This record gives structure tokens, C-alpha cells and sequence, in this order.
């Protein structure tokens, strides 16, 4: 069903994550972690303290799709084993230093063609697929976007609801 999912999304905040490559999203799906640039790292840390759920919605650049969405389970932390991110050109490892823990809610893809009816008030009412890494998505648009993804029956939201 979708009832527990709607409960997790209740009063949530939503952020678009744009990854330059697929390998980093695959690693995030395997290990339950994400790292972003310092500007976005500060925003996500503030949001984590402010909201019952902070949802990251992932899209690999040039893929034409979202690859899934996840909930922050922690603020960023330093000093773990260096995650083997594939770094963009001109991208350094210290820039991706802070590591957030995340719980995946959906690991299934959603093509941009399916979200063409959703616009984001916080990005000039452009289609929600449009945005820079870290762009916040207003509550109603983000909720509807998450509800468009195919159900991920491999995930049990019972743990998740408890983290809240």
C-alpha cells in the first residue's frame, strides 16, 4: 500500500540531488550514505533539525530519470572510511567530505516524462525535474513526485517510521 509512505512524507522537506554519474548513486544505494558540496551540506544539516523527515530525490545528470528517493537519518559526519566516490573533473575529495546516513524509501526509477505535470514553486514553477543540486522542492510538489514512483516492495517502512 501507500499509507505508510504517506505517513513518512507528512510534513517532510524535499531536496533534489543531482549526481554527475551513476556510480555514486549506486554506491549510495549499497551503503546508505550521501555526500554533497559544502553549500548544500549546510542546508541539509539545517533541514534535518527542522523537519520530521528530510527526503532526497536523486537524479543522475543526462539520464532523463530520477533514480529513487531516501530519507536523511543523520546530519553529516566526518572521519569514516573514505567513501570511493567517483569525482567529477575539477572535483576534490575534501569537497565531498561530510557523509550523511540515509534510508532508502524507493530504489526504483521514474522517467522525467512522468513528472511533466508537476512544477516547483521554489524554482519559478519550472518542471520539478529542473533544478540545481540541492534545490528545495515545495511540500505538495515533492509529495506528489514521490507518490509517482513505482512501489518498492523490497523496502519495509516500519523501520523509518520508528527513526522518526
Amino acid at each position: 500500500g501507500t499509507s505508510k509512505l504517506k505517513y513518512v512524507l507528512q510534513d517532510a522537506r524535499f531536496f533534489l540531488i543531482k549526481s554527475n554519474n551513476h556510480e555514486n548513486v549506486s554506491l549510495a544505494k549499497a551503503k546508505g550514505v550521501w555526500s554533497t558540496l559544502p553549500v548544500n551540506e549546510k542546508k541539509l544539516n539545517l533541514a534535518f533539525r527542522s523537519a520530521r523527515s528530510v527526503i532526497l530525490i536523486f537524479s543522475v545528470r543526462e539520464s532523463g530519470k530520477f533514480q529513487g528517493f531516501a530519507r536523511l537519518s543523520s546530519e553529516s559526519h566526518h572521519g569514516g572510511s573514505p567513501i570511493h566516490w567517483v569525482l567529477p573533473a575539477g572535483m576534490s575529495a575534501k569537497m565531498l567530505g561530510g557523509v550523511f546516513k540515509i534510508d532508502w524509501i524507493c530504489r526504483r526509477e521514474l522517467p522525467f516524462t512522468k513528472s511533466a505535470h508537476l512544477t516547483n514553486p521554489w524554482n519559478e514553477h519550472k518542471p520539478v525535474k529542473i533544478g540545481r543540486d540541492g534545490q528545495e522542492i515545495e511540500l505538495e510538489c515533492g509529495t506528489q513526485l514521490c507518490l509517482l514512483f513505482p512501489p518498492d516492495e523490497s523496502i519495509d517502512l516500519y523501520q523509518v517510521i520508528h527513526k522518526m
